[PDB]
């Protein structure tokens, strides 16, 4: 019978700060998405995901021991003997990628990297590990980060984020102007991000009462990560599924009935109010299928002062295998105050190589911003394949560069998934540089396929 290539895979993301302690004997609940929150129904337990990505922090095991525990747990659940795709460890921060044996011919171009984020490196043990690879014609990226601890240190966590984003080297190195937040069709970023609930310590019993009544709304409105995301300080244009599970930190170990939030010598005389430290976020190219099917925490794995967190995703993928991409009325708006002239660069695997535009025309925006107008002067891109079943599924990455310095001042992405061809249609992408919002790009596009 026919052997189609998949257009959709399911991905499991797990993040667990193990608190430097060996795991219990049974951790199957983690991979089954069993516990609290948006959980997975019993009926699906025997259905294996295509890829399992496991991030740990404060992991005390050797790679061989953890790999053993993980494969046994997955065999218990699925019968399948998963292949190791990659495993990479920095200090006690670790990422494991496992995949169905039937996908081993579909996965290629595997890379790993890590970034240390310390004020004295050798002093702190924080940072990130990552893995990227191609699944057929889709690029995938995964980042597991352990950010700075402490309720008062949200600015340091934001800096950690920004440094991992800028310096982690994954994916297609030909995408020179782009950092990991634009190099992948799907990017998953997870870990002990260490953001806390910002409420007074003397409120701790009130917080616990709310957790016991499962009213998280008031607590989540004080979550540092959601606040900093809303204020565009971190994780620009990422998504996160609604949190519907209790805070995953800080628990008394060996039970799940006590939040150990008070100060004591072991914690440096610091409070650890209940917090959603452990998180999974994602960022996918526009108009690519991605749906979160579970996001929650386990209840029965109690060896750490964190509970494990799980999330699962359906993610759209593509495979192997005149045309013209025209831009009209295009312009960028930039927060910059540089007086340089700016040009555009277009990158895409539908192109034989990236295309460089001529410089735009500068003018002062209404609100005192810089407006760079390109008009109908932009190059007409000639894709290597004209079939609309292929071209409509592609994306064009855009970098706006200084002609004085050749550095990018902003990066974004445009989907070719259009409602019409040979027709002018509006396009838009925000622009970020080094992970911060720097402007916007808008205009019209006209796509020609073979029809
Ligand atoms: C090490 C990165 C790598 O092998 C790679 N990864 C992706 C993704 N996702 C796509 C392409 C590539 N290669 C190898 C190195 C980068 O430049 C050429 C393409």
């Amino acid at each position: 019978m026919e052997q189609p290539e998949p257009d959709m895979i399911t991905i499991f993301i797990g993040t667990w700060n193990m608190g430097n302690a060996p795991p219990p004997k049974k951790i199957t609940s983690w991979f089954l998405s069993k516990g609290q929150g948006k959980t997975r129904d019993d009926s699906a337990d025997y259905i294996p995901h295509d890829i399992y990505v496991i991030g740990t922090q404060e992991d005390p095991l050797s790679e061989k021991e953890w790999l053993e525990i993980l494969k046994h747990s997955l065999q218990e659940i699925t019968s399948v003997t998963f292949k190791t795709v990659a495993i990479h460890t920095l200090w006690n921060i670790r990422i494991v990628v496992l995949a169905k044996p039937e996908h081993e011919n579909r996965i290629s171009h595997i890379c790993t990297d890590n970034v240390k984020t310390g004020i004295a490196n050798t002093l702190g043990n924080k940072g990130a590990v990552g893995v990227s690879f191609m699944f057929n014609g889709t690029s995938l990226g995964f980042v597991n980060s352990h950010l700075t601890s402490g309720s008062e240190k949200k600015l340091r966590r934001n800096q950690n984020y920004m440094n991992i984003l800028r310096f982690l080297a994954l994916g297609d190195k030909k995408l020179s102007p782009f950092n990991i937040t634009h190099r992948f069709t799907h990017l998953f970023w997870f870990g002990d991000l260490n953001y806390r609930v910002d409420l007074p310590t003397w409120e701790a019993e009130t917080i616990i009462q709310k957790i016991k009544q499962q009213q998280y709304a008031d607590l989540l409105s004080h979550d540092q990560l959601l606040t900093e995301r809303r204020e565009q300080k971190v994780f620009l244009h990422f998504e996160e599924e609604e949190i519907t599970f209790a805070p995953t930190y800080r628990f008394e170990r060996l039970t799940r009935d006590k939040y150990a939030y008070t100060k004591q010598k072991a914690t440096g005389m610091k409070y650890n109010l209940p917090s959603w430290c452990d998180r999974v976020l994602w960022k996918s190219y526009p108009l690519v299928h991605v749906v979160c099917q579970s996001y929650g925490s386990t209840s029965d794995i109690m060896t750490s002062d964190h509970s494990p967190v799980f999330a699962t995703f359906e993610a759209g993928v593509t495979s192997q295998f005149q045309g013209q991409i025209e831009f009209l009325r295009c312009y960028a708006t930039l927060k910059t105050k540089s007086q340089t002239k700016f040009y555009l660069e277009f990158h895409s695997s539908c192109l034989e190589s990236f295309v460089k535009s001529q410089e735009g025309e500068n003018e002062e925006g209404s609100e005192g911003e810089l407006v760079v107008k390109f008009g109908e002067t932009l190059p007409k891109l000639k894709p290597i394949i004209s079939d609309p079943e292929y071209l409509l599924d592609q994306h064009i990455l855009i970098s706006i560069k200084s002609s004085d310095s050749d550095e990018s001042y902003g990066e974004g992405c445009i989907a070719l998934r259009l409602e019409a061809t040979e027709t002018q249609l509006p396009i838009y992408t925000p622009l970020t540089h080094h992970g911060e919002l720097t402007g916007h790009f808008q205009g019209e596009i006209k796509l020609q396929t073979s029809q």
